[PDB]
């Protein structure tokens, strides 16, 4: 007798009748998928054996038996399933009635009631694998996986990934993390971090605070790591619970790639930039005269303006003038020679 | 929009973007039979207004107006949705979200999820009609009933039924009752009770203790009824508080018909018959004899044996005999006269 449905009833052969002797009737019962199998009975009156072994209620799936039932309902301290719920692990439950040949007594046997009953893959979830990153939501017949305000849901329907590309480092100095540092960072996330300065500065990378990429004690960066790109070369990949020594670039531009995979609750990492230049010669101001700002050293791009005393003025060639502007180049040096004061005679 | 189906998810245009001006919105949503929508948000982002008179969210069905939410989850005191559910009475539900003309602001919308649930028809049934009889049994997407052992499920699939025909009184003395008597008679049931007596007997009939059958103030018993068929004439239809009164049949058959409809807990009726017959004159012992059993009056198939005292015999025409056996006949005449007692001189 097989039987593919949501509910049912079954009964012993003859019900409400007595049951004939040696019978054998099996049912076969499969709920679809995300569905489990709830079983009771409203009236139990077999005969009573060792293990069951003459007359009985068989409940069981492909690989396990799930419960043995026999006896009378009226006499207690019994083998009879009573007022409990058999309920299947999966979506599959068999029931065997077995009636051997000696039915001396006339007992009534069953009468049997079953429903499919929704799995509730949220409450289980914690003790799979494989889980919903961030909301779980159960409904009948199945379950889904919705993300964070901010989160995109990958793919994968389950992982909840960040747009975390849409950005532009042009200042002299600056702090860049992994989205939400120090918490988690987003599993499945593509991060592209940019440092794009002007022509002659070049780039100092330098990590702090916590430094927390899942990594692999003998494959290099399998996971999830840091990639970074000055010029036509690649540094790294780098991961681990140690961040790499800092990064001299001779780079205005900088790329940094964060690539997170499917699996992880690594805090991530933290670093700061600075762009540097080479360092222009001291300058010595000129005689009765000045030199603003003092600095003890000066770098690419720095400006300076030459002036004289009160009495006198800046001589270009043979030329007089209040101030003259000097700057700090790219290859170090400066775009003049600091001039001399005339007196205005 | 329009969605039928078990599960969704549905968000304010431009999720997670802030939602443009001058956009209305309509999602109904639609369950099978046997099912309801349960309704709830995870973010909620808009403007505030009285009764929501400018921007909203409005759930309701085809004639009632569930709920109308407004304003930031952030801000409380608040007409947000919160962590409440929103629950349709029925099977469908119908959402719009309105945004009028004026968004100065950037309100980010909403995130709702719905799924289909399962009506559990025995537990507001008792709050109806037409509910089972007997047992209820609630499963995903309907509900059946079943009944008590000895019972049978009724054609309406909601009342619990009898057989109560197979029965036949032949003894001289019974008595005869409702399926269950005094508890609820058994509805959609038709009893058939014959009394079967030999040729000659008369069947008197009385009725004891509670008497309770439906019937209805105008009209004679339009619900239940007993009727009892004597020859070929009907009594009755007979129903309500009061039993009637004793019958005396001519008759030693009586058919008893006892209907009860798919309605109501009436405790039912018992009666008692006895089988009599015609009266037999009175008998006088013979001289020198005597007559057994000595009863005060002898009814139909009372048998009586004559005899005679020690030196005395029973005399048949000129024939002389120890016993002779006399009875009362169904016409109330004995088979033969007083024989005398004649000496053994
Ligand atoms: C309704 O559900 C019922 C319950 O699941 C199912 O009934 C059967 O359930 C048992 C498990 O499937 C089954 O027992 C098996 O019998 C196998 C013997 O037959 C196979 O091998 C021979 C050759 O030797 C072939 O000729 C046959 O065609 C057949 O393939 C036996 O091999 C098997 O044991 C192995 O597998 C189990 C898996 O759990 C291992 O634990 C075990 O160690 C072995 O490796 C197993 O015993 C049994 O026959 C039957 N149950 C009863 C009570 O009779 C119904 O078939 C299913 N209905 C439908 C329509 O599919
Ligand atoms: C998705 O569900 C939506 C919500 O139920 C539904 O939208 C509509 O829902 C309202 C109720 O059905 C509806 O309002 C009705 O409008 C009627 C006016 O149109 C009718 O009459 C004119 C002639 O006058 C015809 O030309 C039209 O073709 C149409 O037949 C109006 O008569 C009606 O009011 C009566 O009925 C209600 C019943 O509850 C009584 O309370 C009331 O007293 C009146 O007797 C009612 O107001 C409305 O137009 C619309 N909602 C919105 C927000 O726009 C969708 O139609 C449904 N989707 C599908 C595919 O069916
Ligand atoms: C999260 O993960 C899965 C996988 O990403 C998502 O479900 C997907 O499942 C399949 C692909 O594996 C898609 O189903 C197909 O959709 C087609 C377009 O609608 C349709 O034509 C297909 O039907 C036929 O397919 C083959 C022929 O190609 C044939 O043999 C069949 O008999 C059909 O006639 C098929 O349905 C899904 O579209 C896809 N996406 C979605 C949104 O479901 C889920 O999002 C999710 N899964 C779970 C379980 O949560
Ligand atoms: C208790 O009450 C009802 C009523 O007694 C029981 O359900 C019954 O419902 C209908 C009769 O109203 C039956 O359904 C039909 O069964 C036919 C045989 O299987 C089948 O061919 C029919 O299909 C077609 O019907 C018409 C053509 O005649 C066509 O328009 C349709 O599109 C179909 O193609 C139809 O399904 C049931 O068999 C009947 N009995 C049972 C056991 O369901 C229920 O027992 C119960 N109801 C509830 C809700 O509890
Ligand atoms: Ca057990
Ligand atoms: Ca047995
Ligand atoms: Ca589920
Ligand atoms: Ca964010
Ligand atoms: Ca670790
Ligand atoms: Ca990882
Ligand atoms: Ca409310
Ligand atoms: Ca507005
Ligand atoms: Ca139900
Ligand atoms: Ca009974
Ligand atoms: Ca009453
Ligand atoms: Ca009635």
């Amino acid at each position: 007798v097989e039987l593919n449905n949501m509910f049912g009833q079954i009964q012993s052969p003859g019900y409400p009748d007595s049951y004939p002797s040696d019978s054998e009737v099996t049912w076969n019962i499969t709920v679809p998928d995300g569905f489990r199998i709830k079983l009771y009975f409203m009236h139990f009156n077999l005969e009573s054996s060792y293990l069951c072994e003459y007359d009985y209620v068989k409940v069981e799936t492909e690989d396990q038996v799930l419960a043995t039932f026999c006896g009378r309902e009226t006499t207690d301290t019994e083998q009879t399933p009573g007022q409990e719920v058999v309920l299947s692990p999966g979506s599959f439950m068999s029931i065997t009635f077995r009636s051997d040949f000696s039915n001396e007594e006339r007992f009534t046997g069953f009468d049997a009631h079953y429903m499919a009953v929704d799995v509730d893959e949220c409450k289980e979830r914690e003790d799979e694998e494989l889980s919903c990153d961030h909301y779980c939501h159960n409904y009948i017949g199945g379950y889904y996986c919705s993300c964070r305000f901010g989160y995109i849901l990958h793919t994968d329907n389950r992982t909840c990934r960040v747009e975390c590309s849409d950005n532009l480092f042009t200042q002299r100095t600056g702090v860049i993390t992994s989205p939400d540092f120090p918490n988690p960072y987003p599993k499945s996330s593509e991060c592209l971090y940019t440092i794009e300065l002007e022509e002659g500065f070049m780039v100092n990378l330098q990590f702090e605070d916590i430094f927390d990429i899942e990594d692999h004690p003998e494959v290099p960066c399998p996971y999830d790591y840091i990639k970074i790109k000055v010029g036509p070369k690649v540094l790294g990949p780098f991961c681990g619970e140690k961040a790499p020594e800092p990064i001299s670039t001779q780079s205005h531009s900088v790329l940094i790639l964060f690539h997170s995979d499917n699996s992880g609750e690594n805090r991530g990492w933290r670093l700061s930039y600075r762009a540097a230049g080479n360092e222009c010669p001291e300058l010595q101001p000129p005689v009765h005269g000045k030199i603003e700002p003092s600095q003890a050293k000066y770098f690419f791009k720095d400006q300076v303006l030459v002036s004289c005393d009160t009495g006198y003025k800046v001589l270009k060639d043979n030329v007089e003038m209040d101030t003259f502007q000097i700057e700090c180049l790219k290859d170090g040096t400066w775009s003049n020679k600091i001039p001399t004061c005339k007196k205005n005679e």
